[PDB]
């Protein structure tokens, strides 16, 4: 009904904590995900004081109205979150225990720059706004933070759930707030990405390749437009996931390098089948017995440039 | 209103009950499915307690105010449910029987090791957290514990529905909780997968594999190339259902050998072909006649091994 | 507030009706369908009697939340109904006149074992439970129900809805229940399906057989395999939008069909090959002749045989 | 408060009126499409003086709870409209004004057929409910109903907003007298069509009858059959942008007619390849210079006949 | 409580704010995106005027129900906003400040010509309710006025934020002729689009283009007609991310462009085939050497004709 006056000009100091229950919904285009979990607090009021001899009880249990409550909302959320009140105590010396269970959805961007290889990190942030009668701010309770063990989010590994004990001071609106900074760390599956995407590539590509050991312009010709074909089919598949981004990725760096490959194919068998018309075939089968080499020396040159550009 | 005080020390027990009317939308990828039953209560409150022979009546009617209801809620949900009370009614005694209906979204991890034939159990839980006075606990009523004729999942046989008796009591936040397991058992019908998945693959690879009996370099690439295609569209396709896994399932591993097959029919199609140009056609027709054998037989040992690795 | 008295221990009868206005978005996948419609409600009340001639001038209309109004829930819903009462009336005998319109989603299960001329029936329940100081059962007022002339499906023709008079009653919950049920029968108008998928499948088919008539295998193994892809990817366009049965249906039947013709197709060419080049002509010559004739013979006697089977 | 008692059995002629805001969100498959739109009821209430006095000439200003206003409802609409009220300002003579602007999901017929060039209408129906006074219709102001003129409708230019009194189609026990539609006329922007669809289908087709200048069987097969794969995919291209309509409809005839007119080609491509092997190459000259013209000017022909039987 | 009296004859100025939290949700079917942000007003009052004589300096916190506080609506929303009121806070001098969070999403039109590199303007109108005591007129506080600077909008990247001042110009209007306009400037960040789309699709016509250093009609017949098929693949892979513009386009004028020049080619190929088979081989070189210089020059001209065309 009234926040509590101060001595004479001290902070209040309230403790938190989030106990995490469930995770889901991670979503790569949109970069929001949801959460379930409790919400903790605690401070210190003197007008609720009590004998517990005379009163003949050691705790109290207040309904949420009729008390004074500090408002506390999230920065980086779609709506308010939906909350319900568990329970209240009060110690005899005026020290208030709050609990609480909500549910939201949160907005945190991510980086793809390892897109099948990446590690990364969610924030929550708690805010809480001074009342013009007294400065409040926020703290860490250490020993009410963590998760359970049937939490899980389908398709990645979560690591640690933490926070960071020194909370932001800044003056916004002619009104000085408070920010904590709760941090989830997650690392990617890989494992079902390289049976279903990286090695039938490879295949394809070994089958394109061999247009170097025939002298067939037509075969050639099918082969390497239908493998063409494939690759544009399987690159359907995998950018329909991935979404866009500002920067260059690994993923669209091998899909470039394996189109400029194709374009290079088709110009070697045309140079070949051109010269052999001209009845020059020592010429033709010089070029034929190069490339033979060339192709997979250059592609796995490449690949490890690459590989050593983005992770090292 | 307030929890009935206790006699010494004896806790508060609460017996439960849950009878299925309609479960429906199980998503594979998102790992969850929707419910609609019933929920019971009953404990013992002696303040309520009267003598049915001077108030002529047998049993009491309340209103869900003005009397204390605990409170329970769902573990694994995404949010809360929605429900309406239904009945209240005193036993004389002062047994208190209670009723309602609600509906909720469950989430519930799934194993996909062997998809096409695959059996999952779902799991709901009820919680109930101590007061500061009384300590809470729950029970198991069997008679009340079932689910309607008329109860279908699309696509799934439902098989059981029970409750684990014993329940788990543990701290949570500096207070103790009581955890009931409710187990829904079920199975998939696989007979539409046979002739619309697995039948028109075999018919492929057999048609590929008609590139043997041949000696035209340009009819054997046209086959082998556009029975890849199709593999490729029928693998997306396949592909598009089935969620990421961290482990090895029965179907991606049959798409691989399927991949691995055709890298070598296209390389023994390029070897006879350069064979053949070199002036050794016996060679060539060896080499031909040993892959007609060789490739059936070695399919159907590659199939029996992985179909006892993964089902034995 | 409270149940009528009985006289002796007669149970409450109360009439219901239902006017349709709007029912749409009949999803097979789901199974689901949403409807719009009206609800009118009726019963006899002894304790709200009273004299037209002198406690007023005649009957006036009300609002809600202003009499014991019996709760009626559908069974199979996924979420209660969305009301707004409309009118509401009282007798001077005491009987009570009630009104409301609602809109809910209903789950109810199809039968697909002939998908393109297939017809439904759709149902609703209507269920009360009794209270322990009076019974309650339900009755049908033919005269209102019905449906609007501008109530229509998207695809389907309505045919009738009707309502069973008879009610079932059984013991649940320890309390007796009276169901009512409401049908609604449907028919598929299937004219569209006819030159959308069926006759483009059959033009594709005589295309892939009009390689009997030719004698290059080059030009054969393009038709035969050509037209096979084109079939995969007709299919998979049909496959989108029928869902997956534990039985079998006509257009899985025809298909799988399909998928045969083509299997035996590449045989018999792959034949006709082979024995040709080995010197042989006159045995491929009469293998075909006798094709020629063969394949539509057996194409056409096995489609009567499937018609007669799922039809007859 | 209480409606405004009856003077001189003067009908209380509520004229209404909607003021168009935003029209978007058109969904086909389920007919529905959601408004933005204000509203204007200028019934007469002279007899309940609102401050008359001649000083007092400023238009007195009222809140929601404050005067009687009269309930109407939507009869094809999902749920309720959310209204929100934008401004009640009544003059001291008597003249009343209120303005809202409320959401809804509306229910309206969509007819697909002519469907590049089909000119769609909207409708609204409202109903008024019935008041203790004397009987309430509606009736039409023609300055109160109007369109911002700023319509985000993207695909659709709007024509006019008008609407026409009628009477109900519903159990009318003297209730529901007087029901009133509104119409919204809009057409479809075709222009981006033709490049969009039109032009690269008879590209493709005329890419198709190059053949019929060719002699070499294999490259007439390897022509008209990968250009009915490429028509298959470009089908496939152009089912994400329509709806899907369980009914005949222009382009869907276009699309039949294209297939049957390729499987003629195949035919008479084969008919000339059988004539020249069994060398008559005079009768297959003929044939294939008479095709020539045969094709555009039937094509042609077959296109008028439709677009007349189609467009009256 | 009722607005001050115009005393000293002075209309109320409001001068108001928005600071942005978070953006997100950017909508190119509805044109709508979500928006969470301060509401800030500061307005002036006669009333509760104090004196720090005795008070000292202290700031009076009131309640939102117990002073009067201006009616300000949006117009271009599709529901209300979710409104928060955080704080309220007088001035001894009668300053008022008012704040508020909310949120809601917001219709504002598109313009999806020249696509890749096009740039947005989103427009948020402020009205407010009017009153008969006295005026009300809207400024703009530029010190209040401001963004987080770390939205995350994803796709775009944010320029500025401001406001300026315009009339309603409503047919409705009665006295709200003070609406504020908001601008929020956005850029698409088109890199990644050049490796994705362009340079795929120039590799893919450059490899249909070398069909002019051949004579082999089969060897260019397939070239051709399986390089459109994976133009048609490759455009189907564009259309994902592409809107369903109703209206003419770059992207689109250059698809349809590419579609001409693969007729024309095929065209160039029939051609040259008939030529060389009557017996007129200078000419079939003369014309195939002219394609090689053509078809590329005609291509670039026809773009830089196109830019000029669509980028002023
Ligand atoms: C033939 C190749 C067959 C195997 C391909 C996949 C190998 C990857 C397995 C191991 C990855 C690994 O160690 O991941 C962890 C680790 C995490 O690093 P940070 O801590 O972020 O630094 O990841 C890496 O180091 C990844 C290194 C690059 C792996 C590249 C693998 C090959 C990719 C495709 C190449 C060919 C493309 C053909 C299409
Ligand atoms: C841009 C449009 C590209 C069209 C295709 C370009 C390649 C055609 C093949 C040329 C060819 O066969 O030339 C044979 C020719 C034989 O030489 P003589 O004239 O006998 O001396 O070989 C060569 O000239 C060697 C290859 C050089 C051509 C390389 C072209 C690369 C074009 C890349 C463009 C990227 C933008
Ligand atoms: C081959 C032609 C027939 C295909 C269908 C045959 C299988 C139908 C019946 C399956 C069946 O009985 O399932 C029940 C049973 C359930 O086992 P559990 O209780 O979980 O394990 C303990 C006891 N086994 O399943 C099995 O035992 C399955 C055994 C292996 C079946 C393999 C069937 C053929 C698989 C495909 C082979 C060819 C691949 C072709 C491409 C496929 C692309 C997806
Ligand atoms: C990087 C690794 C992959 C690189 C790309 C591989 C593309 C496929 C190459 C095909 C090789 C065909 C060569 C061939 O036919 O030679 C036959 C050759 C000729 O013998 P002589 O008459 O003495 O000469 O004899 C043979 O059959 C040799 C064995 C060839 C098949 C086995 C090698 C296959 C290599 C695949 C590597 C995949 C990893
Ligand atoms: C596992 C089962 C499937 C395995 C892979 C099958 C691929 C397709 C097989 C193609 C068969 C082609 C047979 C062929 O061309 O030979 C014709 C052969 C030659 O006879 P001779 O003149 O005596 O020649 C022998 C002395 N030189 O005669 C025939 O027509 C035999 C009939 C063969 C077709 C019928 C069998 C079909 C097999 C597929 C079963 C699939 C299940
Ligand atoms: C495949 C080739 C067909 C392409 C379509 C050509 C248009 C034929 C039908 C168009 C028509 O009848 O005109 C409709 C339409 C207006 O008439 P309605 O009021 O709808 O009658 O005409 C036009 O303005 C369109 C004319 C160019 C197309
Ligand atoms: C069931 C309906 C579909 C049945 C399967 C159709 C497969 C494709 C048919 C191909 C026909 C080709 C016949 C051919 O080339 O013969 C030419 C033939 C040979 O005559 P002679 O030299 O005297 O002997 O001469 C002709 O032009 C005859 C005309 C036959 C073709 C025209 C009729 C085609 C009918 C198709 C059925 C459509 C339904
Ligand atoms: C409408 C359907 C059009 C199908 C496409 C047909 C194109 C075949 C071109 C005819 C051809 O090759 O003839 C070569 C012929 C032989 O020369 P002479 O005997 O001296 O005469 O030469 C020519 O015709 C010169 C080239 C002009 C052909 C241009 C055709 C353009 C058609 C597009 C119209 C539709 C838009
Ligand atoms: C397929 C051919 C398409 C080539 C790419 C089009 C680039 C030039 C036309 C577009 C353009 O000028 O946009 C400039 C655009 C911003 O335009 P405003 O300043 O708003 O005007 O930004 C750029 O400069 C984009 C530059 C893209 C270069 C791509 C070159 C590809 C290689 C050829
Ligand atoms: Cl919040
Ligand atoms: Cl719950
Ligand atoms: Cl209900």
């Amino acid at each position: 009904v009234s926040p509590p006056p101060p001595i004479a000009d001290e902070p209040l100091t309230v403790n938190t904590g989030i106990y995490l229950i469930e995770c889901y919904s991670l979503d790569d285009k949109a970069e929001t995900f949801k959460v379930n979990a409790f919400l903790s607090l605690s401070w210190k009021d003197r007008r609720l004081a009590f004998d517990p001899v005379r009163s003949g009880v050691r705790v109290k249990t207040y309904e949420p109205e009729a008390i004074w409550i500090p408002e506390i909302r999230f920065v980086n959320v779609e709506n308010a979150r939906d909350a319900d009140v568990v329970d209240i105590s009060v110690s005899p010396d005026g020290t208030v225990q709050y609990l609480e269970r909500f549910s939201a959805r949160v907005l945190s961007p991510l980086d793809f720059r390892r897109y099948p290889f990446d590690s990364q990190t969610l924030h929550i942030y708690l805010i809480v706004r001074s009342v013009d009668t007294r400065n409040i701010v926020l703290a860490v309770d250490l020993e009410k933070v963590g998760k359970n063990d049937d939490v899980f989010l389908t398709g990645w590994d979560i690591e640690s759930f933490t926070a960071v004990v020194k909370p932001a001071n800044f003056a916004l609106e002619d009104r000085l707030e408070s920010k904590l900074d709760y941090q989830l760390r997650i690392s990617r599956q890989y494992f079902s990405y390289i049976p279903n995407i990286i090695l039938p590539m490879l295949f394809i590509l070994f089958i394109s390749w061999t247009a170097f050991w025939s002298t067939s312009y037509e075969a050639n010709v099918t082969l390497v437009v239908s493998t063409l074909i494939a690759h544009i089919a399987f690159n359907i598949l995998v950018e329909t996931n991935l979404p866009k981004t500002p920067y260059m990725t690994y993923t669209g760096a091998i899909i470039f390098m394996i189109y400029l490959f194709y374009f290079v194919a088709v110009i070697e068998v045309t140079v070949q089948h051109y010269l052999k018309v001209e009845s020059q075939p020592a010429r033709a089968a010089s070029i034929t017995r190069a490339s033979r080499i060339a192709f997979p020396v250059v592609f796995l040159l490449a690949n490890i440039i690459l590989a050593f550009l983005f992770f090292g």
